[PDB]
């Protein structure tokens, strides 16, 4: 009955520790509750099954900052970061008080009375936003944020007559519809077409290319309303632009009357080595995105800032666009107690510094196994190791998850695995990651060798 | 700087008091703040403001289980329900307690790992669901439900070649651009257009018009792939479909190859009587669509539910439709305690036992105030007051508000209110809130028998001007005796005619 | 080679005589040319060649107004009427006299000195249409015509915020890709999809189903630009709607401020027994739709004509919306001659005669022979027989073949045969369809229970 | 009343000459009816009523194969040339009597027993056009034939997967809504939006800008069906595109599995110095569309032309796309005559020597009259003067429309006048029009120097 698997799982949330029958029985259950309830592909995609040993590894708890510990009780370095979201570490103290805090007074809001911390969150991120950003709506994700941006760009530019949207190849920027239609894999997008008209995308880092698109739009009498882009693409690979791109794209949007929307829902809050990618090269978009690691690795949250300028095409009928949990106490309570955390403990610096250390670790592993790496790239905490093939790349996702260091890859997509530690890992667990990755790339180098001795 | 306001913040969430002097600079600052930095529109347009008093009604804390406590420790019945969030009240104990032990040991997933809770709340709302529904996507909210139930009709449907989708006049089923081309309402659409392709509508509770349209787009070549609609529509103001109704839908998308998507985001957790509304009439949809309520009032999520026939279009790449916070480990422990709450205290049977007292004590209130009232309508504790006109329903919400009692309602959209208190309501707030309603449409009466009695003593003509000074001298003086002057003076004037 | 083809071409055009050998010779090189250069599909489905006999039946002359002359000799009474076009019969000498004289002088226009023809068909339009229709578009067929008339609605419309468009299912308004958005059939549009976005269809002839669409446009936003329809469905099977219709359709319309379209391509220039179908009910589109006949049986022509209102979106830049041959000189002179052949013998008069007898004698028909006929239907001379089914139909398209009478009906597309006759059908040659088709449909009958028996 | 106007139209039809009071009273009637019944607009935009003189220039009829007159026995040289539909001029015997002819047997198919003229124009057509060009379909303008060829193009690739459109900007396609949605004027395509979707535009005669739309949509999932452009763009101000750009287009096309639709409603019949423009670098299209000058300046005409394996789509239905009129006898005459004509007199090699001969005349005036002409660019007899402003431009076209010397331009778009005379401009002619021109140039200059 639904009563008891519900009491069931009540009883494992109280549960602290797990012998080995009992992890026996939990693993069993998990793996076959994913099968007919979950999805079965995660079971044949999924480096936690298919080098996951004869239990399979199951979440249990964090273990330390930088740490995750499954139902076996092994421990995990976490260097995948939940792609961008772990920045300030796994329960970090001061984000769990703040949240622990507000769920003693009120987790939910009213949606009828003020609530304060709406209010305390988006005066904090006012201030700590470049330039004209600012007003905020709240929202729980990044592809909401996304959706927010989109439409802030539409009431503003549909009364001025432009509805065309402009977006990069390899772009990531959500999948719920709206968003989807500026996400750029072909993969993502096809089964879902038709998607919104009028959105067209250009090559990443390509600013004479954007030039043609813009000018031919306004030649054609289907001007752009906004461009979106990532300031480094991360679902496309962790590719940066030539330097001056950025101030470029928004000197290009100035000129054709569009507005600049940039999405730093994973370069946001200090991944990059500042607090937004933005601030390497000083632009100020009309529309910011950022979620992921805005809710401290404890809570779910996105926010779309703006200028007062296209804000207040919301000012006039405050519910034209609106959420029903966006802004929650717990929610605000988690991002103003992120922001404490890393203004306090200058963690955009500790990300340039780590990042600098780790991509000359991975550069220098790359030059030495160039039999089954290409390149590693990255700028601060926002790195990724592309490798020879996709099969070679799942090769070293699976062995530095029997080494017990969590990087990205799936059986299918792992020619680039992505390299995204909290911004908190210790310089010591720096120096172990990257001994990890030579150890993982040498046991490869051995499989390799001894499977073409074989067949010598 | 960022830095001070974030700390400034923190203390404030560490405190549980606020002194009168600490309440006036704390109401004074979100003020200030909601007015530069989050939406001026909404200290205009909220009764929390223009009813709000002196200082305003600014959120503190929960105070019991179906009742809010503001920074000036006003405490008030919750019948809002944050329109359909609160079904087992404010800071559940069972829902707190789950969420707390989860915190205390993951909050949120790896995106590696198997997570034990996906994997349970998976388990248990297939136990709780109607027939064939097998598969659940866990998601953050309810337009994020429907845009992966939007998703899930169109990788199963493309491939059929169909792609165009029917939605119902009046019906809300969220503000991403998604679910936004489902959504109706024009001002909430119009600024946003073009949206996506293909999208019709037909009207709430029609089946003719219905099959005209399924009919009408496999004649032109344009098939359908889904129909979707809520099982009452709760933003279109509690509109009940006529006996049958779901039912048929269900046997013209079975006839027509079309997917029926249930929106039951509000309906849904036991609100309308039945843990879900479609069980009223023991339909089974290919796609179901919950949030709100599924996280007790706690933590925000959504989920969207299908058959494994339909699911399965998810199986060969299950990194086709994803979200990165979606079914995390908090939001998991609250929904599993809500569905335990919800099933160790039958609260669906309370909901309707509870919206039978309340919708009866509504329809006498109607039947007492015509004046006022057009009507009262509602299934379970998911019910609505419709009122002659805007004005008037924003005054009756300003009025239970001042006599602190929480009701739906903005300044430009009142004409019908909407009551969806926690299904914890006790049977003695059941009768609070009856007996505030009463005294807020006998508090409107006057003003408006007060009004006619000063425009028609102003134009009796066989009055003199002593007299007619007199009874507009008595109107002042006693606004409840409005009736009774204005029939004296009536009495007196045809006394005085021309003889 | 080129030259060669175009001479052998010149050389049959002056040829007024066949013999047996030549005839032989022309139909053979025909029919190879239509299956390497035209389409071989018109030798497979068309009863010219599946009941022409030993050699096809390709054209060569005009015989007299009603008839026309195959390369073998063969005269067939005309009741195909080019669905609509030979409404004054074939070679009206008053319209070859007009396309003479006019070619003598200036067959094409200049595009810069301003052509007298253009000016006096469009005053000659505006006095012969119904009330407020003042302004005439001319462009060469059925399909531009449509295209003109949803331009026009789009330029009045969208700075009104309207851009939706209602038609009816079974309805055609041309396959140009403007106009095959409205067009109803499923295998017209198919192949074609995505077509232009906002077009929504309704039953035809049922009033309040339109309102529903039209309430339900306003309701989400979407309001309803205009709505297209023609009086009486052509090829939809000659489907008559509910009397008062017409009046109720623009009624509506005024309701919702949306423009009325009225396509009389096919039912125009007097078919129907008024010059304008629109005309039986009084009722006064904002838009009409006219080609088919108006070019007498001779010339390519289609005119667009609208209120002062309407137009005047053209009156700014009379560039906006053009055609290179649009009322040239041939054309107009054909139309002009056109409209004063219909009026002097007062031919929509003589169709609603000619029309009533016919549709009298297929319905007497269609009583003696339910076992092949369904119905037969009609509006002066715009007819239409239903048959049992498809295979029926198309016996009876073939046998009426080979007794020379010309009906519509191709191998699978005969289930509803249309017959439209020239205007100028005698009353002798009314009486021989109607004893074709008794003879017809008696030899169809012996051949079924021919086959019935044999099979017992 | 309609019967009162109609005879009073034959009337006029039936007329051969007209005296000075039958011409004054029917250019005001002609002028009165354009305002109340046609579109006031062209009295205020065109030249032959602004610069018309007392009466307005109202046509009345073809004078020789290059010479219009008009109802007041003014004659003009034709250098508009209908913007390129008199290649064989005005009137050419050989087209008139095919057209009579025909008129004389069957003017209008019977949509029932074969027509052989369609069958003999098909043939004729796919003997004339390159390779592997074998069907046509026949229509009435040059916007169906490029309707036609996106249909074509639509029914092809719709079962493969792919429904993007590749167009150029400044390109002109036609202005029925499934050509507007290629057509690139912003001022012809926003009142009428929304278009077609999944139209976008590259800029003409760039390679790598159209590799990139290509590549782009292909890594979107958005895998363009088609790409459709002019050899040489005509409305855009004849615009020449980089020598090999045809051919690396159909290169680009063949390897991205896009369809190749070449519009020549402008370049075709012999206009630019071949028969077809796509011949000057042997390029192949997949689709061919033709109109204009294909009625002989006798008859309106279209067609649209393709290999076998795009047309094929049309074979198990061929109802599928469909025209009334379309390849009607007297058009299919039409035709068969001007490729006759065309070939007979080699008049595209006459196009590329008179062309070369005007274009050298309009460059030398280019330099000598640097204040007033910014640039002449042509092929063979497609042909375009770039003035400095619109305004300047307008009043070279007024000064040769007083010297009797018809080009194109009006009153708010004339920067650029397109200059495309019949084939069959007589060398004398080519040189009176080139001192026709001179003298504008030098009349315009001392207008300048008047106020300067
Ligand atoms: C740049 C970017 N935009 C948008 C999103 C979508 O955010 P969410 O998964 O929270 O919907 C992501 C998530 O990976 C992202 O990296
Ligand atoms: C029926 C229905 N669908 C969808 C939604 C949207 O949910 P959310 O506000 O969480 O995006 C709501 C919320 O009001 C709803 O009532
Ligand atoms: C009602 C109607 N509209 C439009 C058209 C299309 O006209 P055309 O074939 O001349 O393009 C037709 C032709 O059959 C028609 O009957
Ligand atoms: C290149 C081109 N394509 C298409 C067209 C449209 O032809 P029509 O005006 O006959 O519709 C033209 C006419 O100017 C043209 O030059």
């Amino acid at each position: 009955s639904a009563l008891a698997c519900s009491a069931h799982a009540l009883n494992l949330i109280e549960k602290r520790t797990l012998d080995h029958e009992e992890m026996k029985a939990l693993n069993r259950e998990v793996i076959e509750y994913f099968k007919e309830h979950v999805n079965p592909g995660f079971l044949e995609y999924r480096k936690s099954v298919t080098a996951g040993g004869d239990y399979g590894a199951v979440e249990w708890q964090a273990g330390s900052l930088n740490t995750l510990v499954d139902t076996q009780g092994q421990e995990f370095i976490d260097c995948l970061g939940g792609f961008g979201i772990f920045n300030v570490g796994h329960r970090n103290p001061v984000v769990v008080s703040a949240v622990q805090n507000q769920l003693a007074k009120q987790p939910l809001h009213s949606q009828e009375l003020l609530d304060p911390l709406r209010a305390m969150l988006a005066k904090t991120l006012a201030a700590l936003t470049p330039g004209k950003l600012k007003y905020s709506f709240f929202c729980n994700s990044g592809t909401e944020s996304v959706e927010a941006a989109l439409k802030l760009a539409k009431a503003y530019q549909s009364p001025r007559g432009k509805f065309t949207f402009i977006a990069t190849s390899g772009a990531f920027h959500g999948k719920s519809l709206g968003a989807l239609s500026a996400t750029a894999k072909s993969t993502f997008r096809k089964p879902f077409m038709p998607l919104l008209p009028g959105f067209r995308h250009v090559p990443f880092g390509n600013i004479e290319a954007m030039r043609t698109a813009l000018n031919e739009c306004k030649k054609t009498g289907d001007d752009v309303a906004a461009v979106i882009l990532e300031p480094i693409q991360g679902e496309g690979g962790v590719i940066l632009p030539p330097p001056g791109y950025l101030t470029a794209v928004r000197k290009l949007c100035d000129e054709f009357g569009a507005l600049m929307i940039l999405d730093e829902v994973q370069t946001g809050m200090g991944r990059t080595g500042k607090m937004f990618a933005c601030e390497h090269e000083n632009v100020q978009p009309d529309i910011l995105c950022l979620a992921k690691a805005l809710g401290g690795g404890v809570m779910p949250i996105g926010a779309t800032i703006a200028t007062e300028e296209v804000f207040s095409v919301l000012f006039d009928n405050p519910f034209l666009h609106t959420t029903t949990f966006g802004g929650n106490p717990l929610a605000c309570a988690a991002a103003l107690a992120t922001i404490n955390v890393l203004l306090e403990q200058n963690l955009p610096a500790q990300a340039e510094q780590k990042g600098d250390m780790l991509l000359d670790g991975f550069r220098q592993l790359a030059r030495e196994y160039p039999d089954l790496v290409q390149e590693a790239r990255g700028k601060g905490m926002l790195m990724a190791i592309e490798f020879v093939d996709n099969e070679i790349g799942y090769n070293f996702a699976s062995e530095m998850f029997r080494q017990r260091v969590l990087v990205a890859g799936t059986l299918n997509n792992a020619k680039t695995i992505r390299i995204e530690p909290p911004l908190t890992l210790t310089i010591e667990q720096c120096e172990l990651v990257i001994k990890a990755a030579r150890k993982a790339l040498a046991a490869m180098r051995v499989s390799v060798e001894q499977q073409n001795a074989f067949y010598e």
